[PDB]
């Protein structure tokens, strides 16, 4: 018996779930993998912002920490592409997230690491980590061709189709390849899907609509070559090219319109190019193991020009038609060695480092002039730089120690130096303790780290308001980036007990995060500008600021029953006890109060597999207060009732080479419609928690040819 690395040991911690390729095949998503990831315990499909802005662009949220705090990996390497899309006043981004980069049918598995076992992954892992692992080459040449198509009951809702392929195996003696390609379309919902369901709209804004889901068109291709240089050294080269164009269906920040909007309904209004290049060295040695990689990610965000303020705010700019391009260049270097240490206790020490650079060039975001609200000393009113960057060097040590058989202790320390923010120390401890052969106690506590994002950190990043979004006042203000921000830290702990024997599993876990210095728009003026025009002159100057304390707290439960040899009933239950910003007393992240996922899995024959699913969501309650900090009144208090979603499907194995699947999601056709943002603006009432579309009954087919 030799001990696994701390990285691998802590994948059995209470806060880890694994989604397999088999799981994905039985219950396939339309396109974005968030659809299947979201059904793990402690995981929500949530908007980026509590405002409800861009509220249909829902993403993976871990334990109510918000999708910003979900670090997404592909084959262990970070995806930062959504950082090319401007972060607004309310933490809103016009971005679908980073779970759409890999086609579902070329995924081997997905590792969902929540809470204390995630902290080790460093910057961005305060909520957790989602690591998408691709299917890799073997010793024979293998390959596949996978098609999926779905069929909404209601034609106003967007259909999806998808075709992908894999091919891999040995070219020469030392040389092997793996390639995948993928073509996909999730159509947008129709412009008027939410008509009849919208928030009350008056005057100039009469006839406006909050938008349904934005469509997407994917083109993805990857190529990996794996070169066995010696018996102890493998070198991998990998390139990836992914293109995502939208299909625009009327989405604007505040759900207002103009004719430039109406004109672009059904068109491409944003397109994302992601280019990835990585070189990876793996060593298998007499003493242990080695892994080192370099990844360069180039993200290009091309979209139609919008305004930052004054009623060109968050909508296509009719005076400045055309597109701009923001470019993100993200370079990540990593090295580590793994050391089985024999004497004393048989443990495994991991020693490593990491370096990252992020360069952002965004010509649209830093362009707010100071004509109206007055000039701000130290900030040029015009021609401010597009460019921003930050760097983080990291050291770490982790040790996985068998204290005595059945008991493992996993301490780890990560140190990080951010070139602007300064140093961070992230202590880590996870452990597992067998109480009997059937029952285990597992605990964890660690301090995760999230660096400020480049919009929050940039003193050239300026937003302006005539008064509507100003906290504690109704007169005009500025919101300014702040390069002396502290980084966010979160002390995340979990305690879990689990019974496990002959496929019966019963478990319960408690979690709590003490979330420190969450970066958010300031509450009090730190200055006032000078000059400007009329009543707007001498605007208050707010900054991006660190919120002292926030908390989330809840329970994750699991119950898996073997009803018969070919029949399994799997259940998870998550219950949210707290999610609060302790400064404003407001909500941190809007999640269902609970989520109960149930699956009935029947191996009906050798070649036939049938599945039933039910998911019960609890109540959703919106923000209590507006941008001013004042108590919200009217339909901005609206809450979503609890509801369920049921599904059925199967897979038929024609042979070892061909499988087909069919089924239906949302069997009882429960639909919800986006009515607006949380709170209103002039002419447009709020909609509270009614900020997204739940799709109705949707039939599906799939076919996988493989060898």
């Amino acid at each position: 018996t030799v001990v696994a690395t701390a990285q691998e040991e802590t994948k059995q911690a209470p806060g880890v779930s694994i989604i397999t390729a088999e799981d994905i095949a039985k219950r396939p998503p339309s396109n974005d993998l968030s659809q299947i990831i979201r059904t793990m315990p402690g995981v929500n499909l949530t908007g980026n912002s509590s405002s409800g802005q861009r509220g249909n662009n829902r993403q993976i949220d871990i334990r109510g920490m918000g999708p910003e705090n979900t670090l997404i990996l592909v084959d262990g390497k970070p995806v930062s592409s959504r950082n090319s899309v401007r972060y607004g006043w309310r933490g809103e981004r016009d971005s679908r997230g980073d779970t759409n980069w890999v086609p579902a049918d070329q995924v081997e598995r997905i590792e969902v690491i929540r809470g204390p076992a995630a902290a080790r992954y460093g910057n961005g892992a305060a909520g957790g980590v989602v690591n998408i692992i691709t299917k890799q080459a073997g010793a024979e040449t293998h390959g596949n061709l996978s098609v999926y198509s779905n069929f909404p009951q209601h034609k106003a809702e967007g259909a999806s189709e998808r075709m992908s392929f894999g091919l891999n195996g040995p070219l020469t003696e030392n040389l092997s390849y793996r390639v995948y390609g993928n073509i996909a379309k999730t159509d947008s919902d129709d412009w008027d899907i939410n008509a009849g369901h919208e928030s009350n709209r008056t005057g100039k804004q009469a006839g406006t609509l909050p938008a349904g889901r934005e469509g997407v068109r994917n083109k993805d291709i990857d190529g990996l070559l794996s070169w066995r240089l010696t018996p102890e050294q493998t070198l991998e080269f990998e390139a990836g090219f992914s293109r995502q164009g939208n299909i625009y269906t009327g989405d604007t920040q505040n759900t207002n319109s103009n004719n430039y909007v109406k004109q672009m309904l059904g068109h491409e209004t944003n397109r994302m190019y992601r280019e990835t290049y990585s070189v990876t060295h793996r060593g298998e040695w007499d003493f242990g193991s080695s892994l080192a990689y370099l990844q360069y990610e180039k993200t290009r965000n091309s979209r139609i020009n919008e305004g930052l303020a004054v009623g060109t705010e968050g909508i296509f700019d009719p005076n400045n038609a055309g597109f701009y391009t923001a470019t993100l260049r993200d370079l990540t270097a990593h090295g580590e060695v793994n050391l089985p240490l024999h004497l004393g206790y048989e443990q495994t020490l991991t020693l490593g480092s990491e370096w990252t650079e992020q360069k952002l060039d965004d010509p649209s975001s830093n362009t707010q002039n100071t004509e109206e609200g007055g000039s701000i000393p130290g900030l040029a009113g015009k021609n401010r730089s597009s460019s921003s960057s930050a760097r983080i060097f990291s050291l770490f040590a982790e040790d996985n120690i068998e204290l005595m058989p059945g008991t493992m202790l996993t301490p780890g320390l990560r140190w990080d130096h951010h070139d602007i923010v300064g140093d961070n120390w992230s202590p880590s401890l996870n452990l597992s303790h067998a109480l009997t052969e059937r029952v285990t106690l597992k605990a964890g506590i660690a301090r995760a780290y999230k660096a400020p994002n480049l919009y929050q950190l940039n003193p050239d990043y300026l937003l302006y308001s005539r008064g509507q979004g100003c906290y504690g006042q109704s007169t005009s203000c500025y919101l300014r980036g702040n390069d002396g921000l502290k980084a966010e830290t979160s002390v995340n702990k979990e305690l879990g007990i689990e019974y496990s024997h002959d496929g019966l599993v019963a478990g319960l876990t408690y979690f709590r995060n003490d979330y420190k210095n969450k970066i958010e728009s300031g509450l009090s003026p730190v200055d006032h500008a000078s000059g400007g025009k009329g009543d707007y002159a001498n605007a208050a100057i707010y900054q991006w600021e660190n919120v002292p304390k926030a908390v989330v707290e809840g329970l994750e439960g699991t119950l898996t029953l073997p009803l018969a040899d070919g029949l399994k009933w799997s259940n998870n239950l998550t219950y949210m006890l707290q999610s609060k910003n302790k400064e404003t007393g407001d909500v941190l992240s809007v999640t269902p109060r609970y989520t109960l996922n149930s699956m009935l899995d029947w191996q009906a024959t050798d070649d036939l597999s049938l599945q039933a699913t039910v998911t019960w969501y609890g109540k959703q309650k919106p923000k209590k207060y507006d941008y001013h900090g004042d108590r919200v009144t009217g339909s901005a208090n609206d809450q979503l009732s609890p509801y369920a979603i049921a599904g059925l499907g199967g897979t038929y194995r024609l042979s070892k080479n061909l499988s087909l699947g069919a089924g239906v999601d949302n069997l009882f056709d429960k639909r919800l419609f986006r009515a607006g943002n949380a709170q209103g603006v002039v002419g447009i009432d709020g909609a509270g928690a009614a900020t997204y579309n739940e799709p109705g009954r949707t039939f599906y087919t799939s076919l996988t040819a493989s060898f």
